């Protein structure tokens, strides 16, 4: 009986989409998506553990966690999401989001949490969560 | 300065979809979609006005609000959702869900509420909400 959890995505979900999508160097200035961010705070107060998962590459070759650290600072200090765990696509991983996010899920999250719900904006990712038996709410079209 | 509201759909959203659509008298025995129903309680507690909107025809030719009243009772008594307003397809309206729900929005919801969010399951409707500038979360495939 693992503690109950909710997974949130970052891009398009917690954070709005102002810059280039793969231009992570400017991602520290992203704008919060208010209802989704409020949702994460709501779930945390209700005793769900919040887990953040992003397809953002963690960094560059010379700085492998550069973007992970930027993302984390944005989530924690700008959005104020009270997460207990953050997971990203490792530097050099070029597979599709749904493939990576599924791997992250089975390897790092599922053994520790009982994930009741995932929040995301991309159809391919949304269908993956649903397919492996995780309720998922799509919060935007994803285009 | 209107009160903030969240719109919830009923079929496939608040209620799981053992019964057929348009068989609305076996409708009283629907089972809750728990994460969504819990959401509506949370929002209500956080001071949002809960507005339930549904494509279900409101009743029969003989009784124009028979189905409306059945839906209302399930939402209030079984789901436990503290709603403030309920809007459905009028008896004998045969237009599409998204045309009906949009007309409901302009005439009965938008004048009284600042709608911050709509929760729904059907793609055609979800697209309508986003198209008219209302954030919408799609909680299952449609
Ligand atoms: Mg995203
Ligand atoms: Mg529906």
């Amino acid at each position: 009986s693992k503690p109950k959890a909710v997974i949130f995505d970052v891009d398009g979900t917690l954070a709005k989409m102002g810059r280039g999508p793969y231009d992570l160097e400017k991602c520290d200035t992203d704008v919060i998506n208010p209802m989704v961010v409020e949702l994460s705070k709501m779930y945390a107060l209700m005793g769900y553990q919040i887990v953040v998962v992003s397809g953002r590459e963690s960094g560059t070759k010379e700085d492998p966690t550069k973007y992970y650290r930027m993302t984390r600072k944005w989530v924690e200090d700008i959005a104020g999401v009270p997460l207990v765990m953050q997971c990203q696509r490792e530097q050099g991983d070029t597979r599709k989001d749904d493939v990576v996010k599924e791997e992250i899920f089975w390897k790092h999250i599922a053994p520790h949490f009982d994930v009741k719900l995932a929040i995301d904006d991309r159809t391919q990712v949304v269908e993956m969560w649903r397919r492996i038996g995780v309720e998922c709410w799509q919060v935007a079209s994803g285009d």
